[PDB]
Parts: C-alpha cells; sequence; structure tokens
C-alpha cells in the first residue's frame, strides 16, 4: 500500500523518520480523500514505461525533467534544502516521481496536522494545488524525482500563511465539500 503516518512534534533533525512508536497509520483512502494521489512504477523503465506515458496523458502531465537532490549534485543544496522543507503550498499541482533514492513529503490533514509520506524507488504522488506540504531527504541524503507539470512550469512557493490565494481558498472549498 504506502508508507505513512502521523509524526511527531519532535524537533530536531527532519531528515529522521519523526514516527512515533506507537503510532497511527496513514492508508490511500485518507489521502485520497486529501486530494493526494499515489502510483507504484518500474523506476528502471521509466524512460519509456508505459504506465507513465498513460498516466501522463490521463492527466494532462505534458512537462517533465529530472532533479538530482544530493549535496556534490545539486547546486545551492543546503539553501535548496531549508527551501523545500519550509511550509509552502502551490498555485498548481505537484508532481513527484522518485526514481532514485527516497525521501519523505509532509502534507496536513483534514484537521491541520503533519501527515509524514515515505517515498521511495518506484513511488509516485500529485499532491494538490493548494496543500500545505514540505519536503526532505532522509538520512541517506539523497533523492532523484522526476518532476512533472500540466503545461510549462511555475515553480513559485508560497510559504505558510498563504491563505489569500485562490488556489488555496479552492481547495479549502473542496476539503469541506468532501
Ligand atoms: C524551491 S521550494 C519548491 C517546492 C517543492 N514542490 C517542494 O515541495 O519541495
Ligand atoms: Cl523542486
Ligand atoms: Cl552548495
Ligand atoms: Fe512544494
Amino acid at each position: 500500500m504506502v508508507q505513512a503516518w502521523y509524526m511527531d512534534d519532535a524537533p530536531g533533525d527532519p531528515r529522521q523518520p519523526h514516527r512515533p512508536d506507537p503510532g497511527r497509520p496513514v492508508g490511500l483512502e485518507q489521502l485520497r480523500r486529501l486530494g493526494v494521489l499515489y502510483w507504484k512504477l518500474d523506476a528502471d523503465k521509466y524512460e519509456n514505461d508505459p504506465e507513465l506515458e498513460k498516466i501522463r496523458r490521463e492527466r494532462n502531465y505534458s512537462w517533465m525533467d529530472i532533479i538530482t537532490i544530493c549535496k556534490d549534485k545539486l547546486p545551492n543544496y543546503e539553501e535548496k534544502i531549508k527551501m523545500f522543507y519550509e511550509e509552502h503550498l502551490h498555485l498548481d499541482d505537484e508532481i513527484r516521481y522518485i526514481l532514485d533514492g527516497s525521501g519523505y513529503f509532509d502534507v496536513r490533514d483534514k484537521e491541520d496536522q503533519w501527515i509524514r509520506i515515505f517515498m521511495e524507488k518506484g513511488d509516485m504522488v500529485t499532491l494538490p494545488a493548494g496543500i500545505y506540504h514540505r519536503f526532505t531527504v532522509d538520512e541517506k541524503n539523497y533523492t532523484k524525482a522526476m518532476r512533472l507539470f500540466v503545461g510549462e512550469p511555475v515553480w513559485t512557493a508560497y510559504n505558510r500563511p498563504a491563505d489569500h490565494f485562490e488556489a488555496r481558498g479552492q481547495y479549502v472549498k473542496f476539503l469541506a465539500q468532501t
């Protein structure tokens, strides 16, 4: 299924699991109900994978490239790192397919609590426009992720608070409107 839990309030290293024992799991249905989508895919065949190309069609993901997140490959690693884990939203959907390595994507639930989602090689997610999230690598310190977008991309992150944007209002309507 998926590896996801309500993460702890603990401060300290973000790249740690922040996964309390005992703790409450999180499933697919719950994430779906938050507008979040998920897929498992053959990460070796990505360069010519029908399933990937089917999803892209169905979702008009016309745009794609790859980011390799690690100290020696990504320029301004430490700054970029800090930016990702800042809580923010987007005015469009955020689509990552992890091709290699792994990391965590946290989102807030219907009661504004942090959910942590562990993403591995082969895992793909979509975080709907308007959802407050953040991202961090785990202690392996490496994530390679195909980024996807509907047409030409706009990367802008608006940190929290950003509750005035229409995308934010639309998403919060969507939650109440189940
Ligand atoms: C340069 S901030 C980019 C935000 C990105 N979608 C993330 O959640 O990590
Ligand atoms: Cl990014
Ligand atoms: Cl650097
Ligand atoms: Fe983001």
